[PDB]
């Protein structure tokens, strides 16, 4: 009875966490496409100056997309919630 | 006794998760305002070329703000922690 | 027996959540460095116009980096998982 309740409490919290993680990654994917397009525009505008980084006289900053990691963790979390929901039923 | 302990363990973890989710969304909100201002500047600098996208000769990337989703999930999580803390007291 | 199982269920979920939080913050750190470099390039390109914000005729958008907050919450979560794993063994 207490195992049933706590398992349901954990699943309800984790469902909300998994939805938030997906949404945070979705916004990062959305924002990064705008940022990378902005960089491409800056590289063309400063082409004669060797692009953005040479124009500023700095080391280049590159974006490291790690979306597949968060996608995989969310899939594992959702599998665990589903396995626990089935154990109950 | 074990139900009391596990309920407290879950609430402590979830409080920390909810704080992190809020903070990740806050940083995304903060970063997106800088990115959108950067895009507006690029659109003005390339106005004669039809703006950023026509200047690059690409399909436009737009940002999809989904802050309200994460805000809502965090509010539900915090309500669930509070309901459980009250059940204990 | 039920306390052992639920404690293991919570640790498995939270390990995955903590990994996702770190990864979301890592991508935000990575993206912000590209965005801030983009802003520096725009400030130099619009120097005669007083920089990006004066060029657009807008209030300046600044990025509020809160990485240390998420790093700290992840460290506390991982400490809690480890304390619980030890309580079991
Ligand atoms: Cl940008």
């Amino acid at each position: 009875q207490f195992y049933y309740k706590l398992s349901q409490e954990l699943n309800g919290d984790m469902e909300r966490v998994a939805d938030s993680l997906v949404t945070l990654q979705d916004q990062l994917n959305s924002l990064a496409a705008v940022v990378l397009q902005n960089r491409r525009a800056l590289d063309l505008l400063t082409a004669e100056r060797g692009g953005t980084c040479l124009f500023l006289g700095e080391e280049c900053c590159y974006y490291v997309n790690q979306s597949g990691i968060v996608t995989e963790k969310v899939k594992e979390i959702r599998d665990r919630i589903q396995r626990r929901a089935e154990e109950l039923r």
